């Protein structure tokens, strides 16, 4: 099955998921000089005050912090978006080394990791229906660099030992995703895809310009996770990122000058 090894990594995915070679695949390189300011964007609205986290799951390719998405509790609106998008989960992609790990790049620069806050358009009723639509999802992407600790990340880091291996979950209530955001909401946006199989072309990407800083120790804890299940050969969950895909007939827009 697909993964991030030599034998089953991104360069193989097209065999089972031909949309891997599609017209609007993600991630992409963000060429900051060619992105264009778009006056027509609306201000981004990130409304996370009423968020209800539920659980954290090691799904074998990342860990997802899952939310109650049965009401409009944690929603994204504005920016390029029409309508209301509900937070369903967030997860990260990260490297084996601090010099790689992000999926998007900025002028070819790779960050140590990238946070994806995944939201679905409430007009489509559930996530599964939303991923079948061209405007089904909105994913807020945030780069991570290594420097100072991120205090709002620590609660995530410290539960990771309980979900070391694929298929493990743990209760994860009362986590506040506001503690993962940078100061600025300036962003780039473009139409793209899921970055994991099934690679569906259903995402409006909103990638923040300002990275967050995490500590060495925090990223090192990400790197102790396992891709494998308990009782299978240990394979560290590292380098779980898809590289940049061709931009094709897309323009990246900026919210800022
Ligand atoms: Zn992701």
């Amino acid at each position: 099955h697909w993964g991030y090894g030599k034998h089953n990594g991104p360069e193989h995915w097209h065999k089972d998921f031909p949309i891997a070679k599609g017209e609007r695949q993600s991630p992409v390189d963000i060429d900051t000089h060619t992105a264009k300011y778009d006056p027509s964007l609306k201000p981004l609205s990130v409304s996370y005050d009423q968020a209800t986290s539920l659980r954290i799951l090691n799904n074998g390719h990342a860990f997802n912090v899952e939310f109650d998405d049965s009401q409009d509790k944690a929603v994204l609106k504005g920016g390029p978006l029409d309508g209301t998008y509900r937070l369903i989960q967030f997860h990260f992609h990260w490297g084996s080394l601090d010099g790689q790990g992000s999926e998007h790049t900025v002028d070819k620069k790779k960050y140590a990791a990238e946070l994806h806050l995944v939201h679905w358009n409430t007009k489509y009723g559930d996530f599964g229906k939303a991923v079948q639509q061209p405007d089904g999802l909105a994913v807020l992407g945030i780069f991570l660099k290594v420097g100072s600790a991120k205090p709002g990340l620590q609660k995530v880091v410290d539960v990771l030992d309980s979900i070391k291996t694929k298929g493990k979950s743990a209760d994860f209530t009362n986590f506040d995703p506001r503690g993962l955001l940078p100061e600025s909401l300036d962003y780039w946006t473009y139409p793209g895809s899921l970055t994991t199989p099934p690679l569906l072309e259903c995402v409006t990407w909103i990638v923040l310009k300002e990275p967050i800083s995490v500590s060495s120790e925090q990223v090192l804890k990400f790197r102790k996770l396992n891709f494998n299940g308990e009782g299978e050969p240990e394979e560290l969950m590292v380098d779980n990122w898809r590289p940049a895909q061709p931009l094709k007939n897309r323009q990246i827009k900026a919210s800022f000058k």
